């Protein structure tokens, strides 16, 4: 129905009794539970926090040093954790998480370019954070790694490129 003007100036006591029908999906969302009745509520913001919070890690973390480096990638495989036990199960995509993970070693440097002898302790030190992040929490099923490109195979081709 329409309670806009409520149809007569009486409205003032009626508030917006409007609203409840969510289509074929009565409160059932499950694929796209997202955390507001909005769409697309994350609209750009929270979805790319799992960018923004690696990308702003070296910057508030006071440089990218020798551990804020480690912080920042450590920071996104929690916050993997983190976001399983809300909407998602720490997944995102398949093919479009790579574009992401090709630049979230870009932007912390380390595993890509430089990465020539650091990298070497890198690959077990992430092989630690990847049993790190299920020791978190483990979801049972939530230790995404891609197929190669998931700031991983950058460890081993850094020391066999």
């Amino acid at each position: 129905s329409g309670n806009y003007l409520g149809v007569s100036q009486n409205f003032g006591r009626i508030a917006p009794v409007t609203g409840g029908t969510a289509g074929i999906s009565v409160g059932v969302p499950g694929y796209l539970r997202t955390p507001s009745s909005t769409i697309l509520a994350p609209s750009n913001a929270q979805i790319i926090s799992l960018g923004l919070q690696t990308t702003l890690a070296p910057v508030l973390s006071s440089s990218g040093l020798s551990s804020a480096s480690a912080s920042a990638r450590v920071s996104s495989l929690a916050q993997s954790l983190a976001s399983a036990l809300s909407t998602s199960r720490g997944t995102l995509s398949l093919s479009t998480f790579l574009n992401l993970l090709s630049s979230i070693s870009s932007e912390i440097r380390a595993s890509t370019s430089l990465d020539g002898t650091q990298a070497t302790v890198e690959v077990l030190l992430e092989a630690l954070a990847a049993l790190l992040q299920v020791i978190n929490g483990a979801q049972i099923t939530d230790v995404n790694v891609s197929s190669v490109p998931s700031v991983n195979a950058a460890l081993v081709s850094a020391l066999v490129a």
